[PDB]
């Protein structure tokens, strides 16, 4: 399996109880405060630029001088881990790809940080993008929890009233945090060697920081959907969240709003960030739609 091979134990939320569930907690506490980092090992081709924005890090990626439009981007990890280091060779090559300048902001974490902490962060380097180069120009992406964020986020300007980003990308999201959709069946839950609700349940309350998790900021299932910007969503049939996204996708559907779901029947959650010809694929998709119209 692509999981296995590739597989980081620093990454696993697959606790077995509430011990499993402490120890990570106070892992996560101690790393997070330390300087994130580039992979020691990795030949990042962008340039890269090593950027703050009232102390929280903000790396920026580009390519041949390619700057005049960016791509925001929220990283998964569930609100409590940091970029993989498949996480920065994936931007560097969406960087390639797309000849748009990649943004990826080190947004405060659980367990210290909290639901509002978070969302406060994206909005300043968002506010700081569109001052540069306008909202027409910015693009929001995000996979897994932070697919999630990205759409709660985008929910949350449509509600504010604020400039929306030209175009909305959604990779392997966890469109709903409690995983309780009952079209969840055990044959699926077997075929997932990424997602635990177990995980996903105790790590989002934890962050949550007492709002339920079904509040639409924490699960953007259940926010605002007209007028939302088009949406580019990306994921595999052999990941938990997937009937939620089919339920998202008849959900835009309805309201009239357009969604391009390109959708990997055999494909693992966040299977992007896997060196594999099908996210190469997903890869394209992503620079062949970047460019297109937005017309709605
Ligand atoms: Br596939
Ligand atoms: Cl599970
Ligand atoms: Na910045």
């Amino acid at each position: 399996s692509v999981v296995n091979k590739y597989l980081l134990h620093n990454r696993s939320i697959m606790f077995k109880n509430d011990q499993d569930v402490e120890r990570f907690f106070y892992k996560r506490e101690i790393e997070n405060r330390k300087k994130h980092k580039q992979p020691s090992t990795l030949n990042v081709k962008a340039n890269l630029e090593k950027l703050s924005l009232d102390d929280m890090q903000v790396f920026r990626f580009n390519f041949r001088h390619q700057i005049d439009k960016k791509i925001l981007y929220i990283h998964g990890g569930f609100n409590a881990l940091q970029p993989s280091p498949f996480h920065w060779r994936l931007l560097d090559k969406i960087t390639l790809s797309t000849l748009y300048e990649v943004v990826l902001p080190i947004y405060p974490k659980t367990p210290e940080f909290h639901i509002d902490d978070t969302f406060q962060a994206i909005q300043r380097v968002y506010d700081q993008l569109v001052s540069e180069v306008g909202h027409q120009n910015v693009v929001v992406m995000g996979d897994g929890s932070g697919g999630a964020l990205a759409l709660s986020f985008v929910q949350s300007l449509l509600d504010n009233q604020q400039p929306l980003p030209n175009k909305l990308y959604l990779i392997s999201p966890i469109l709903d945090a409690t995983l309780s959709n009952k079209d969840i069946s055990d044959a699926l839950i077997e075929q997932d060697a990424v997602l635990s609700q177990f995980g996903v349940n105790e790590i989002m309350k934890k962050w949550a920081n007492g709002l339920p998790l079904t509040d639409k900021r924490i699960s953007p299932i259940n926010g605002t959907i007209e007028g939302l910007p088009p949406v580019y969503m990306f994921g595999g049939g052999r990941e938990m969240t997937h009937p939620d996204m089919k339920l998202f996708e008849q959900m835009m559907l309805q309201h009239h709003q357009y969604i391009e779901f390109y959708d990997y029947p055999k494909m693992v959650h966040d299977f992007p960030i896997y060196p594999i010809r099908q996210s190469h694929k997903a890869i394209k998709q992503i620079a062949k739609s970047i460019d297109e119209d937005v017309t709605q």
